[PDB]
């Protein structure tokens, strides 16, 4: 061995909510933070079946704080992008479990803001602290819905963008818009406009956002004179992904979710198996995040109630598979696509 | 009735002349056209030419625009229609000049004060009619509404809806105005309040939307008509962009206009588009003023404005007397 890297997988179980309490659902999910374990009871108990237990890199219970999640699990990933790695954070699980609460949270609120806005603060504070380093940060924001890509930052919300792929390039979204951002205020405003554009259709956003994938992309370039006196540029891409609801697995089947499951499963079956990246826009776009040149963290969001036990178990099984995925991340050094080369 | 669209091109300024920029915008009042030429000329490339309801060059005076374009709109509000006039275009092109103008020279007064004069002189001449005129003044900045007339400038107001009359700004202050002097005072009060909290007033006013609202009730079977006149001065208007001019209300405005002219209209997506819902495809007459500058330096933004304005001409409204 040479001192590759596993996809990091964490589970977060949200509090039982008022609707669930009012319906008298039982709490069947138990989280053991010390052991990094989640146990799921059968709603009929051991009179029917024994409980299922899973182990993860870390687990977070109903009392987990947004900022502690951040510092323990997400910060090192963001750190890596600040040093020129590609990094991906994705939230997976059933509608209503807390993917968006985890990814976006309550912006403007330091206690309740999620990983995206925490990453903004981390990134720009890091930049302002640095010396003898030049940074350029820019953001894109896109939605995948019905296997088409919509640029949430574009003035034209009717156009759909195509994925292209070259040996020079890797896969990329052709003609995707990007905003250069110099501060937290600027990148927050980028997210505001994308979120506003996201609702351009009639279907209520609760339903629409459940049925689509949102990907916020922070590209961080850094230029610094090395000990060899040469100007070295590194470029890392931080993909921050809030997936469609995991229950959506004919038109009810989300093809990017289904492809994601097959990719995860193929990557960990222990065989030389075909990995079907091309079977969806999501898995094509995130190909490096799943077996490739990136560091990746998966947050598997679940809720505690007996009523949702089946979807919870589905989530936990995929999460348990994903933790065996091996990536091979590298610092992305002096790439041809670097805007900082202009200066 | 279609949204009326006019273009106004300001004079070349001193800095532009000093930098030796070419004048690339030509205006033909006879054809109602504006032409953007290549400095290399027609042996190289043809000008981009657009047609509008009216066009006004750098020499056109405030009162020419008023009597030709704005007056019929204000006439309609005096007859019980909703009417809207909005100024759109690049920062520095003349939106504010057109809407507010400059007080000290009567000839330089913009559509807002000119409308005051027209409305109150009309009312003073009226036989067999009773008018009541009310004014409100608000700003939209960062998708929040500030009442420019309230004492507390830290408060923000929500939009609510009534089942018959539609959207309104909850708790917005409204002054009854009996004269030009009273309504001008309301404008002066609001324009003072606008700079409250601004780090740079010119940048702030370029990034926000100002909406002066005149509600004209007329009593004259007993008829009561009510028409709302919205007078709007908008924010300035891999694909790499800069985050600093992001304007959430303008984004929404674009999506609304696109959906209206394509052959769901997302009015609810922003404060501006909810307030302007009637003005854009609804129960109002509407005039758009597309402001542009003449210099070669700004040509791409000028063209973007003209294309935007060209599309807006296609919006179909359904104005009724509100009786
Ligand atoms: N850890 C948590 N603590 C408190 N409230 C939460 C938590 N996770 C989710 N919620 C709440 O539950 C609701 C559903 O969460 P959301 O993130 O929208 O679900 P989805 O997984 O569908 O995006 C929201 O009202 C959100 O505030
Ligand atoms: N038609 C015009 N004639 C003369 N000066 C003008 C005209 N339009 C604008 N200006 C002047 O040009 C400058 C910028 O105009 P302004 O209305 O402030 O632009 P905007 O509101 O579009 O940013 C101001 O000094 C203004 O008085
Ligand atoms: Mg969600
Ligand atoms: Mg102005």
């Amino acid at each position: 061995y040479f001192q590759s890297e596993s996809v990091r997988v964490v589970v977060r179980c949200r509090p039982m909510n008022g609707k669930e309490k009012a319906a008298s659902y039982d709490k069947v999910v138990d989280v053991d933070v010390k052991l990094g374990q989640v146990s799921v009871k059968n709603p009929k108990g051991t009179a029917h079946e024994m409980p299922k237990t899973f182990t993860f890199d870390a687990v977070y219970d109903w009392n987990a704080k947004q900022f502690e999640l951040y510092d323990e699990t997400f910060r090192p990933l963001v750190d890596s992008v600040l040093q020129g790695f590609n990094g991906t954070i994705f939230a997976y699980g059933q509608t209503g479990t807390g993917k968006t609460y985890t990814m976006e949270g309550i912006r403007g609120d330091p206690e309740k803001r999620g990983v995206i806005p925490n990453s903004f603060d981390h990134i720009f504070t890091h930049i302002s602290r640095s010396q003898n380093q030049q940074y350029l940060v820019r953001a894109s924001y896109l939605e995948i819905y019905q296997e088409e890509i919509r640029d949430l930052l574009s003035k034209d919300q009717t156009k759909r963008l195509e994925l292209k792929e070259r040996p020079d390039t890797g896969v990329y979204v052709k003609d995707l818009s990007s905003f250069v951002t110099k501060s937290v205020k600027e990148i927050e405003h980028v997210m505001n406009v994308g979120n506003q554009n996201r609702s351009v259709g009639a279907t209520n956003m609760n339903e629409h956002s459940s049925r689509s994938h949102a990907i916020f992309v922070i590209t961080i370039e850094c230029s610094e004179v090395g000990l060899d006196g040469e100007n070295h540029i590194r470029v890392g891409k931080l993909n921050l992904v809030d997936l469609a609801g995991s229950e959506r697995q004919a038109t009810k089947i989300n093809l990017s979710l289904s492809a994601l499951g097959n990719v995860i499963s193929a990557l960990v079956d222990g065989k030389s198996t075909h990995i079907p990246y091309r079977d969806s826009k999501l898995t094509r776009l995130l190909q490096d995040s799943l077996g490739g040149n990136a560091k990746t963290v998966m947050v598997a969001n679940v809720g505690p109630a007996s009523y949702n036990v089946e979807e919870t178990l589905t989530t936990l099984r995929y999460a348990n598979r994903a933790k065996n995925i091996k990536n091979k991340p590298r610092v992305n050094e002096d790439p041809k696509d670097a805007l900082l080369r202009e200066f």
